[PDB]
């Protein structure tokens, strides 16, 4: 039948919030009171792909917007980027491989990998008002776990 979405927000593990800050970038910063209107929310919509006990394939795409995260090849490293597609056949529940992540349970919070290039993460800097990025490791000083809000 039709693909099935939920509306979220997504916090790192340092309790930072994502905000948009162009048609293509996502930052994280810490917020808190009115400023929180302006996070990004989320329609996580539940994708075709292998699927395990702690482990569900997603995209990501901004509510209401025909903009998804998408991991792709530059400058022959994986990285994240927002994606413009067209409004008509999205969400599906076949989104192309590049659109997919890996939801993954993991002590309590939610690691994001790329389905496209495996042990890939959506990450984020422990420094204020830094992109959104793709960390080729949960292991260093990259942010690699989240938790999830459910929005109406
Ligand atoms: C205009 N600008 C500067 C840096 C960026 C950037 O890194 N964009 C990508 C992130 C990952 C998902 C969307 O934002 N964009």
């Amino acid at each position: 039948a039709p693909v099935r979405s939920l509306n979220c927000t997504l916090r790192d593990s340092q309790q930072k919030s994502l905000v948009m800050s162009g048609p293509y970038e996502l930052k994280a910063l810490h917020l808190q009171g009115q400023d929180m209107e302006q996070q990004v929310v989320f329609s996580m919509s539940f994708v075709q792909g292998e699927e395990s006990n702690d482990k569900i394939p997603v995209a990501l795409g901004l509510k209401e917007k025909n903009l998804y995260l998408s991991c792709v090849l530059k400058d022959d490293k994986p990285t994240l980027q927002l994606e413009s597609v067209d409004p008509k056949n999205y969400p599906k529940k076949k989104m192309e491989k590049r659109f997919v992540f890996n939801k993954i349970e993991i002590n309590n919070k939610l690691e994001f990998e790329s389905a496209q290039f495996p042990n890939w993460y959506i990450s984020t800097s422990q420094a204020e008002n830094m992109p959104v990025f793709l960390g080729g490791t949960k292991g260093g000083q990259d942010i690699t776990d989240f938790t999830m809000q459910f929005v109406s």
